[PDB]
DNA sequence: AAAAAAAAAAAAAAAAAAAAAAAAAAAAAAAAA
DNA sequence: TTTTTTTTTTTTTTTTTTTTTTTTTTTTTTTTT
């Protein structure tokens, strides 16, 4: 059944370029060559982690010769209140490098001996807000011990734990933010989205008042809502027979949400 | 004495089908299908429990390979206060995998680890209100990390305590209700459990309005109240010597519950 | 220069069948089927391990099924001195899991389990 | 001058981070035959 | 040419101390029309 192909298609995932993501690439490539260390901040739901993502596979680590590998960029995603441990770990845990049993202090130069041994210019860590209070003396602790730039992913939280330390305030000034979509971005970006991601043999007469306007009063400028809602309302669609998305399916799914 | 096995029969409990426990099989299936978290939210004593009871024995875990057999669909009841080192303990043990000591850290890897190797296709909450405000920084943390559609459970206080966090209200947007009976649906339900659940020979047309007054005066809509009353009008008539039930006997109980 | 990309290609490894690696693939592959342990006895500089490495090569990970890579044949080299902690160390890290730090008993215990889990 | 449900100032429950002894058991090995 | 005693060498297994949050329950609300 060639519409089992099609809904194991639409089951997945996939990246379509925007300007955004453009932007923050080349913001965080000047900082990466200045080795200073920022911030970003946005709201949920905005696709910040995939840019973050997406930039570090442009930059992949590569070796050619006996040495171990140099890498450049080093992404992280801390779990629920990491502690300075627990931290230290994943950095060693993302550079394929054993863990050597022992204490804190022991984990805390051998991070310091991997990350001196490989390039890791830049480290953007994810889910800033997550980390714990005690955790981020450290991280500007290394930030200035090594010539490495330090990005710091997060929402508002990030803003409001970040004002509470002077020298973490200081070290993390200069920032980049994220905004919503609207307007003729908006409706640029649902059509080059559906472009990119639906095959569906017919046209999906996206560009109509009215699918926009259903589709902002359902999405509110959250690419991660409207993501969700065309791929739920293609993959019914065709299950129903339909090649194209219609108008009333589109209502369906927006009820349910 | 036939009386005693009759008697037996009543007190212990069986599961019938109802429309609103159909309606949450099909529901949940297609969530399960589409991996896409969701909640359920209803009153007390409508009997939703025992629908994700019977969901869950419809999919059992088969394992017909040497190799970890596969468990599709786990259901997990949290006790009062439960915080995130009880759940991921609770969610091991249910696989019948050991619970390997130390911090928590471990308890959050090794419940990664045994949700990959099995099918683990939906989780369900039950008594979800039970957990603790930081424990749904993990459930959703889970959620977003693997393809498993969480399903939380509980009564209109979840949503009170959900709405406290902007992210977890963000990934939980889709929801079921559940609801009293009344009217026709009343009566059929009244009619259709004197024939199963009740084993009494005779008579027992609870359809005639002057038990239905009493029934409905009593019940509420709530079907786990119905039950009650009817269990035991029964076994109280059976040891009065009488094969059917009587207004009088029917008048006598409510008035002790 | 021409003629050193031939030196770095003769200063290589290559792998040639011969009847007696084949032999040996054939026989492990009867004790595989037959769930029979045994032992192999050879002289050294024979290649022996050599022959033993290709056999892992012909059968390789079967991650087609969802859950687990389950791996039907392990290979693990132990060093001098191999004590009970590190064999079971070497074989659980041979299979991508991580090691639950403890006792010796936990660690067999943790062996027993992946051991279980794969193929093996 | 008489009446008011809402910020500060106080007690239990979990959770995590580090030395510091003590004994057993074995394995080799040098001297002595 | 093996045996006794030494000698070392791993190897393994077990007790005490401190700090930081979260959450909830009374008294105060003086301040306010
Ligand atoms: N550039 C993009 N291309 C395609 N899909 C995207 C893109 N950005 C976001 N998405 C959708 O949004 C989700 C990712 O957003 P998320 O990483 O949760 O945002 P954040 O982590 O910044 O809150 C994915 O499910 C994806 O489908
Ligand atoms: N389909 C059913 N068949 C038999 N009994 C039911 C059914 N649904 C509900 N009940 C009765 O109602 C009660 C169910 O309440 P419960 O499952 O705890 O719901 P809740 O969790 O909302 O309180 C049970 O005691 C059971 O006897
Ligand atoms: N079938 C073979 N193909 C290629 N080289 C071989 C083969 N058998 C033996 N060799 C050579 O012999 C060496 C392998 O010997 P080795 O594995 O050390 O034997 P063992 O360890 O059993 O003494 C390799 O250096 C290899 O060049």
């Amino acid at each position: 059944e060639w519409l089992q192909a099609e809904i194991a298609r639409l089951k997945g995932k996939s990246i379509v370029p925007l300007q955004q993501v453009k932007t923050l690439h080349d913001w965080l490539d000047g900082k990466r060559k200045a080795r200073k260390s920022c911030r970003v901040v946005g709201e949920s739901r905005t696709g910040k982690t995939v840019a973050c993502d997406a930039y570090r596979y442009r930059h992949k680590p590569q070796q050619e010769a006996g040495r171990p590998p140099t890498v450049p960029v080093v992404y992280i995603r801390p779990h629920q209140k990491c502690g300075p441990k627990d931290l230290f770990k994943k950095i060693t845990e993302y550079l394929k490098y054993r863990v050597t049993k022992g204490t804190v202090s022991d984990f805390r130069d051998r991070t310091i001996e991997v990350l001196k041994g490989c390039g890791v210019e830049m480290l953007i860590i994810d889910e800033a807000d997550r980390l714990k209070p005690e955790t981020f003396a450290d991280v500007r602790d290394i930030a200035e011990d090594l010539g490495i730039a330090v990005v710091l992913v997060g929402t508002d939280r990030l803003d409001a734990v970040i004002k509470r330390d002077e020298q973490v305030l200081e070290r993390f000034r200069a920032h980049l933010r994220f905004g919503k979509l609207s307007g003729e971005d908006f409706k640029n970006t649902v059509e080059m989205w559906e472009q990119m991601v639906l095959k569906l043999p017919v046209s999906s007469n996206l560009k109509s008042k009215e699918m926009l306007r259903i589709l902002t009063s359902a999405t509110e400028g959250y690419i991660g809502r409207l993501d969700e809602i065309l791929r739920e309302a293609a993959i019914r669609s065709l299950s129903r027979g339909l090649k194209k998305i219609d108008k009333a399916v589109l209502q369906e799914v927006a009820k349910e949400y």
